[PDB]
């Protein structure tokens, strides 16, 4: 088909996603992999994972837009703490771009946001999820204090995910920060490059922790290898769950497998997101609109590196059968601050709408 703007696309049904991408980029992402992109990418996962094979359809409809359609239910569960701002940012798009369902809007917006993160894959995007569902029940969202057994079980119950797929999806923590785990600090990143979809998170979670970016006894948090912060440039935070996954016998070799393996990490993330984005649906019933997902920013191609203040002597390795790669170390005697802002500054407040969530 040829869309009103002149773009030739695979299917006429995909045309409406072109002005939706443009509006999302102009209004909330500004083509950056920043705070508002990060919040939307987390929303794609919390919308989709709230589904349970064992409990039946009444527990939740998966990638069904339930967070937007029932903004006062799930966003208020304690495991969904902080999800409200992303829901309030996307509801105005649901109302304006009103030929696209809330469910499709959530997944597409996640794809567009990810496209702004250098090294991300260009996600598959299928369209056609209905615009009516139910509110999910509580307890379906994994939490950072959860054990690996609990987490792997949640993902298997939700959609048959394998432990490989689960760790693959956690490549999203390469572009992720925390505001609620420690109430005294904002936007504590999970790796030293939270605006770049690289493999640093897999490397850095394997370093010995030496302190905390904020206070020392928050639920779901463990010691960080790069806890130094100053002004708005908050130190790195480490989640108990990511730490546990990196060291458990079921997942340790998969975790290490992504260190310094950018294209493998990106292709694996894409395959698992392909599955996540259609939870609650038969993929044979959705039409393929992958061609209207923006082309991602390319990585620079540089290998992973130990941040200054760290080195191979700091590794806490857990995979007996695979060789840890030989990496260089960024020069410098002490930790560099991790920038609060994509252009390296500290002053970049993201667009935020008020709303019902
Ligand atoms: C065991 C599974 C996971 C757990 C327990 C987990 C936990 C968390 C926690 C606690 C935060 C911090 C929220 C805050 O306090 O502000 C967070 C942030 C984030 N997570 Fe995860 N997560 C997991 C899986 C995922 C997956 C599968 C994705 C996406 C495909 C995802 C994407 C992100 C993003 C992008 C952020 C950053 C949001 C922001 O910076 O505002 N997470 N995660
Ligand atoms: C999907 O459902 C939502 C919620 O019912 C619809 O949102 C309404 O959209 C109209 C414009 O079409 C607005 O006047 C309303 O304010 C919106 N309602 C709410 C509660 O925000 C949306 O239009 C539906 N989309 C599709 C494709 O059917
Ligand atoms: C970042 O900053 C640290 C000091 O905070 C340096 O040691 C490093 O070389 C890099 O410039
Ligand atoms: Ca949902
Ligand atoms: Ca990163
Ligand atoms: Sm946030």
């Amino acid at each position: 088909a040829v869309c009103p703007d002149g773009t030739r696309v695979s299917h006429a049904a995909c045309c409406a996603f072109i002005p939706l991408a443009q509006d999302l980029q102009e209004t909330i992402f500004q083509n950056e992999c920043g705070e508002d992109a990060h919040e939307v990418i987390r929303l794609t996962f919390h919308d989709a994972i709230a589904i349970s094979r064992s409990q039946g359809p009444k527990a939740g409809g998966g990638a069904d837009g339930s967070m937007l359609l029932f903004p006062t239910v799930e966003p208020n569960f304690s495991a969904n703490n902080g999800i409200d701002d992303s829901v309030n940012n996307l509801i105005p798009f649901m109302q304006k771009h009103n030929t696209i369902s809330a469910a499709d809007l959530v997944q597409f917006a996640g794809a567009v946001a990810l496209s702004n993160c250098p090294g991300a894959p260009r996600l598959e995007f299928l369209a056609g999820r209905p615009n009516k569902t139910i509110a999910a029940v509580d307890g379906l969202i994994p939490e950072p204090q959860d054990s690996v057994t609990k987490i792997l079980q949640r993902f298997e119950d939700a959609g048959g995910f394998t432990p490989f797929e689960v760790v693959s999806l956690l490549a999203s923590h390469s572009v992720a920060r925390a505001d609620k785990v420690d109430q005294t600090i904002d936007a504590a990143p999970f790796d030293s490059t939270p605006f770049t979809f690289d493999t640093q998170v897999f490397l850095e979670v394997l370093l010995k922790g030496v302190g905390f970016p904020g206070s020392a006894n928050n639920t779901g948090e463990v010691a960080s290898p790069l806890p130094l912060g100053s002004g708005s440039d908050t130190g790195e935070m480490r989640l108990q769950s990511d730490f546990a996954l990196a060291h458990d016998p079921r997942t340790a070799c998969i975790w290490q497998g992504f260190v310094n393996e950018q294209a493998f990490m990106a292709a694996s993330f894409r395959a698992a997101m392909s599955k996540l984005a259609v939870l609650g649906h038969n993929r044979n019933s959705l039409i393929d609109c992958s061609d209207v997902v923006p082309v991602p920013k390319p990585a620079t191609g540089q290998p992973a590196m130990f941040p200054a203040s760290t080195g191979p002597q700091d590794l806490e390795l857990s995979c007996p059968s695979e060789r840890f790669p030989t990496l260089t170390t960024q020069p410098g005697a002490s930790q560099s601050l991790i920038a609060h802002c994509p252009d390296g500054s500290m002053s970049c407040p993201g667009v935020q709408f008020n709303g019902p969530a």
